């Protein structure tokens, strides 16, 4: 194995948290769909795949660097919001903290003249942007709504038109 | 408003979060592979890993078109370890029986309660199951005719390695 | 919200507002090649002009990414004459050497901040003034091969309106 | 040799210049309405802006054509802020009409010196003003019609944003 | 102009004459596959050669594109001899690490003159020297659980024989 | 068993790698060329370096099919620097011709061994040194007929720097 075990674990600690990722979009979608919202459950139906997609990188990344993967429990996610706002919110908070996450491998991986590794961060470092970017884009849509139904069901149905 | 009973509701919950734990294991034996080198059984078990999701959404979808609604419990912590390329598989072949067990249970209890929906909805899994153990004892029967063979082996991981 | 430092965002408009003074000194440099009748010299800094508009809208497009604002500073008058092309391309060169190293010390202060999504933003931006600064270097070169002599300088002159 | 009086080709170059102005205030209304969350309204702008640029390269290309230069000025600072979306829109509309007046003096100088080209050559843009008015003023009246209904405005924006 | 330092072009200059004879010892590798009979590993190292001629002419390209020149240097005589497969892949592996380290100094000296044209530049060959050093550790795993097994090691030449 | 004498094996692993480094010669040359910014001659010199390589697998694969080895030998440092483009090209011819003479001597000593297969064999390549001295001849005299004119030197460069 040619990356430390300081960065083997920092990466597996990522793809456990890119797992949660996911199982919290998926709960945010048992949520909309209890509220009857299915364009707003769809759409984090697909955001929860995206994060399996980012989490699966970090696991071939880290067996191409000659590591192993550890998968460990995952925790209970929230099941409920207070509307759709909220649950927003809480999407972004949540894309927040994975930005800092892959941020702070970076630093160690940096300190350590982990190059590879460093290098294959930055398509994450980049994909957060456009994560952070997408959710920002719905609350202010949402903010500006206030609490107006015809334009949440306009939102609803655009958003359940993710591919 | 919710036309499963919740004693129903319930057992359709628990059994969408064994699905999702059942996805996890495959996952986490596909590390197992992976760390040993069989890229093939590595994308077998990433494949069915995939199945078992749909397996979830399935469930889920079930439960609100009965007026339930998803609880998502936290999920276990898998093995990570199995002693052989053929104990993996067993472990596969023995959590599926228990899936299939736990789906005959749901079964039992929908039939009791004169569900006949939910019994409906479940012919679906009992079929897939049949499928779902033959294929892993299948795997398991060319793993013991293979022995010990490296020769057999390559040829079996590329087999299950090009899993659609 | 603002997930940019103001120091950033500001260090990203300021370089908004260069890229688009750039789009403006090349079109006067097309006024110039235009009057002294070089043509071809004119297409390329009209396509140069268009080019620098598309840098002008990346910063644009970045800064409200992260949650910021974008404010048009005025656009100083350009240079509307030069001794000759050598002096002219020359100045090009000059140009785009100091949109370089101004790049490099938003890219610089971003690391400071530990702004790795705008350290990584400022990639493209490197990679491209290194092909911008090249493809002047190469114009200066050919001309210096023509000495002062008229005949090959209206020769460039019909290879550079070739630009797409 | 130039065949246009220096006083057509001042009024030419100096309507060039005020093309250039009208781009840069459609792109500051563009920053306007991205700080505001409308990327639709903010579309069209950047469009308009872009054919803001088209019509002073026709100017551009006019003078060239009748022996004069061109000599870009300074751009003046744009307005970056408005009350709301109508009053940004009215202010387009405000520009425009002062455009075409301004359109309307070259083409009466250039009516007195008995230069029929250049009269000819203005009539395109006499008739592309007319349009452009026209579209601002139906922008206005659906935007009077909504007053402050926000339901409203995202139609108009979703619509705006479609300008290919 | 030479925009890089003299000792950042030398270091780059010395890169690609590495790369060069990265080249010819992969060459020399397929004179030993073809010696034992094996044109399956023979012809992954022919591959392997060609491909390492792409990366010395990155290196060309780039330094010019800054304004620095090549020097072309003599090449050393590479073994012509291993003892056994798996030792001629070892020794490949070997000298990929020892690459992926010569380009990691030039990364460390370029990012302590602030080049960040060449840090950038050089982050294709980081994510290459992955994959490279990747395919080497994936032959010799299969090598390993081959062991002597002509019947296995035939496979091998098969596949990497199938290399495009 | 080696079917080729052990004289004629090492004369054609000898020119084995005289091709190779006749190859980098002619990639030498393109650093020059390049140094002196005529791109399209050093395209010229970088296609022939490749093409010199095809001729060095012709003399690898001829060896191992009549059951010898090859042995490749260290790679002397070629020269970097020409008096100018003409006389980087009669360098070139001159080299050329030296191995056109290589080639003979070896055809000459199979047929003193009686080794037609190998006489044969050499034959593809006397055709193609003429052709391949043909071609520099060709080159020569159209710079020849440019005299020292920049503009036609231009064309030159651009029609070489079109090889396929
Ligand atoms: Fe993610
Ligand atoms: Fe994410
Ligand atoms: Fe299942
Ligand atoms: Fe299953
Ligand atoms: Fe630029
Ligand atoms: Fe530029
Ligand atoms: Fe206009
Ligand atoms: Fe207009
Ligand atoms: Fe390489
Ligand atoms: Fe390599
Ligand atoms: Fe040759
Ligand atoms: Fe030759």
């Amino acid at each position: 194995m040619v990356i430390s075990e300081k960065v083997r674990k920092a990466l597996n600690d990522q793809l456990n948290r890119e797992i949660y990722s996911s199982y919290l979009y998926l709960s945010m979608a048992t949520y909309f769909d209890a509220e009857g919202f299915k364009g707003f459950a769809h759409w984090m139906k697909k955001q929860a795949q995206e994060e399996l997609t980012h989490a699966m990188k970090f696991y071939e990344y880290i067996y191409e660097r000659g590591g192993r993967v550890e998968l460990e429990a995952i925790e209970k996610p929230p099941s409920n919001w207070n509307g759709i706002k909220d649950a927003f919110e809480a999407a972004l908070k949540h894309e927040e903290f994975v930005t800092q996450s892959i941020y702070n491998i970076l630093e160690l991986a940096s300190e350590e003249k982990d190059h590879a590794t460093v290098s294959f961060l930055k398509w994450f470092v980049d994909e957060q942007v456009e994560e952070e970017d997408q959710v920002r884009e719905i609350l202010d849509l949402l903010e500006k709504a206030n609490g107006q139904m015809s334009v949440i069901f306009q939102l609803d149905r655009y958003l359940g038109q993710r591919e």
